[PDB]
């Protein structure tokens, strides 16, 4: 079995796993729609009670399963709770990251294609003060890229260059992942994380030199870090906070478990996971929240910034920032820098959420690495046509997998590790091999505070919000569900195909 050759390489690979698009695209909108600082207070709180404990549990289950040659949540769940329903619940650890990747690769291909369009200079030409006259050309640019429909049919029709860039993005993912751990993700993280940091800091410095009659870049920072105690009683704020914390730290996708499987049994995971979390957070609030929000605020006031944020998720990342850069000297090169930063971010995160399936095919089906990688590729590439051509088929995938399945699977793996596999035993498993020891106070949070807190949050979530999706939506969403549910069944079948061949090799 392969291993992280360099400790630093392990840390950088886990960072690139965590440091992705949620640090640069999701978090700005998440903070803008939720009163800014009013959203920071839960984000901080839920970072201590949910982020770090689930991080350490992810790492512990990963190292435990990897010591016994299993880097997937079905096998590891069977190794923590010996039952068939354990394997059934572990199937989610392969279903969630796959469904996430199905559209994560598409958005990463968006970033790559936009970087190419900006580098070659094939960009819109905004005529020289009306904000609509500047937000309109880049809006139509994004629409010409992804091919959003125009009439009544919810049928996407992406540009040919977009499909070509998607092919190139999948092929780049394949060329990276075909070289394993110590030769592929490690030597790529060692190169991408410094470049990512450099680009982020350069764009931060460039954004801070922006001033308009609608304010300066400091106003967005103020609104971001100005709390508002009038909103801590809104459960939607806490819902969004814990969801974003699950997302930005890869918590609940089973990918951190997958990388932790390649950790040598004796090497540290406590300080490792804490370091990865701290690096991702420093890349989030210090950098990601200090580029989009300050520019949008300085250019349109907090009111119109929140308006653009509530308009859509890509209004800020794919429209607002390029429209603002088109107003500055060398702004085409600046948008190229921004999109290239996003491309490496999505790259280091997407090569991380596609590893559980290959680990399953290698460890549980005894497939060669090349064939496992190529079949997982073909699966993702084919299934991505459902997201590329069916309108609003990405939102359902992100909801059930990246938004609902994450909290569900986090609670599940928490109850499995501590409440089932053994609170004392799993606590020791976390504290074993660690350079530093896990604080005594997080034992109670892991076993008592985190499950009850997440349970109350999930109760409020399911009681006051979900029934709006299973009714007030277009019928085409079923096409996605009918597929993704049918993608779950498929995986279970392979799980069966695992537990049967294991009864054959021993014979
Ligand atoms: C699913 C994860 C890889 C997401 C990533 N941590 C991000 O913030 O974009
Ligand atoms: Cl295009
Ligand atoms: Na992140
Ligand atoms: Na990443």
């Amino acid at each position: 079995r392969e291993h992280w050759a360099t400790r630093l390489g392990l840390i950088l690979a886990m960072a690139g796993n965590a440091v992705g698009l949620g640090n640069f695209l999701r978090f700005p909108v998440q903070a803008a729609e939720n009163g800014g600082g009013a959203f920071m207070i839960p984000y901080i709180i839920a970072f201590l009670l949910v982020g770090i404990p689930l991080m350490w549990i992810e790492w512990a289950m990963g190292r435990y399963g990897g010591a016994q040659g299993h880097g997937t949540t079905p096998a590891i769940f069977y190794l923590l709770w010996r039952n068939r329903f354990a394997k059934i619940l572990g199937v989610f650890g392969l279903w969630i990251p796959l469904v996430v990747a199905i559209y994560y690769v598409y958005i990463e291909s968006w970033t790559l294609g936009f970087a190419i369009k900006f580098l070659v200079g094939l960009v819109p030409e905004p005529p020289p003060t009306d904000p609509d006259s500047i937000l309109r050309p880049f809006k139509e640019f994004l629409y010409s890229y992804i091919g959003v429909p125009k009439g009544d049919e919810p049928i996407l029709k992406p540009s040919l260059f977009a499909y070509i860039v998607f092919l190139i993005t999948m092929f780049i993912n394949v060329s990276i992942l075909i070289r394993g751990i110590s030769k592929g993700i490690e030597r790529f993280a060692k190169i991408a994380m410094p470049t990512l940091f450099i680009l982020a800091v350069f764009l931060v410095i460039r954004v801070f030199l922006l001033e308009t009659p609608n304010g300066t870049a400091a106003d967005g920072l103020n609104f971001l870090w100005t709390p508002d105690f009038e909103k801590l009683k809104d459960p939607g704020v806490w819902i969004a906070a814990v969801g974003q914390i699950f997302f930005t730290l890869s918590l609940g996708f089973g990918a951190i478990i997958t990388y932790a499987s390649y950790v040598r049994k004796d090497q540290d995971i406590v300080l490792s996971g804490l370091t990865a979390a701290t690096l991702n957070e420093k890349a989030e609030v210090i950098l990601g929240g200090s580029i989009s929000i300050p520019a949008a605020v300085a250019f349109f006031g907090v009111a119109n910034a929140v308006a653009i944020a509530k308009a859509g998720a890509f209004n800020l990342g794919f429209i607002t920032l390029p429209a603002i850069f088109s107003q500055t000297a060398g702004g085409t090169f600046l948008g190229f820098l921004w999109f290239f930063l996003l491309f490496f971010a999505g790259l280091t995160s997407s090569i991380a959420i596609m590893q559980p399936m290959i680990a399953f095919l290698e460890d549980e089906l005894k497939l060669s690495r090349k064939h496992a990688v190529l079949w997982t590729a073909a699966i993702v590439f084919f299934s991505a046509h459902l997201v590329m051509f069916l309108n609003k088929s990405l939102d359902e995938m992100d909801f059930w997998a990246g938004t609902i399945g994450v909290v569900f699977f986090g609670l599940t793996e928490l109850i499995i590790f501590f409440w089932i596999f053994g609170a004392d035993k799993a606590w020791e498993e976390i504290n074993r091999g660690g350079i530093i020891k896990v604080p005594r106070i997080y034992y109670y949070v892991m076993r008592y505070i985190t499950p009850a807190f997440l349970a109350v949050l999930l109760v409020v979530w399911a009681r006051e919000y979900i029934p709006k999706i299973m009714e007030e939506t277009h019928w085409t969403v079923w096409i996605t569900r009918f597929y993704i549910i049918g993608l779950f069944l498929f995986l279970t079948f392979l799980v069966f195909l695992a537990e049967r061949r294991r009864n054959h090799e021993s014979a």
